[PDB]
């Protein structure tokens, strides 16, 4: 059933072309029985693989409307019938669900988090740091893929089963495999 991921590392360590490579590979985005693939939700720029647009701006766009998205109110359009199994991916996913203060109240876009399986929603959440996170989100995610660079900038996939709040720091109880990519990334997306 459907999960929460996160991706991170810094500018240009290569998140977005790690999840165009899992786009273009993995079981959830391909076609099934009937040739339809799961409906995707982003705010990635430049994506050639079919998708929906969501605006992920509040003062761009704060609620959506009968002609385009907003991130923002998510917990409302996301349960409505042609959206139900869809797949949400969110880049610099800070600017959707941001870190809070502790024991104010959760908002109505975090709230329906932590029941996104009923709507068989897959969600990826890309960022820089967990910490600029929501807890409340951090705490649902079943998988946590970090870059790390060498600095001669050898790059390292870390992987952990949860959130590490503190990747670099974390990395010994993570798994590290080389990072790859698909070689035909660029067909799919164009930065």
């Amino acid at each position: 059933m459907a999960e929460i991921c996160l991706i991170t590392g810094t500018p240009g360590s290569g998140k977005t072309l790690k999840m165009v490579s899992m786009m273009a590979n993995d079981e959830m985005f391909k076609p099934d029985e009937n040739g339809i693939r799961r409906k995707v939700f982003t705010n990635i720029k430049g994506l050639k693989i079919p998708h929906t647009y969501i605006e992920t701006d509040a003062k761009k766009l704060p609620k959506s409307t009968d002609e385009q998205l907003s991130a923002h109110d998510m917990y409302e359009w996301i349960k409505k019938p042609e959206n139900i199994g869809s797949i949400v991916i969110v880049d610099e996913a800070q600017d959707v669900w941001p870190a809070r203060s502790a024991g104010s109240k959760i908002p109505e876009n975090v709230q329906w988090l932590n029941t996104h399986r009923h709507q068989g929603i897959d969600i990826f959440v890309l960022t820089q740091g967990p910490k600029l996170l929501d807890q409340n989100l951090r705490t649902l995610v079943r998988k946590h893929y970090h870059i790390a660079s060498n600095k001669m900038g050898m790059r390292t996939l870390l992987e952990w089963k949860i959130c590490a709040d503190d990747p670099v720091k974390m990395a010994s109880s993570a798994f590290s495999s080389i990072y790859t990519l698909d070689k035909k990334v660029y067909d799919l997306y164009e930065s």
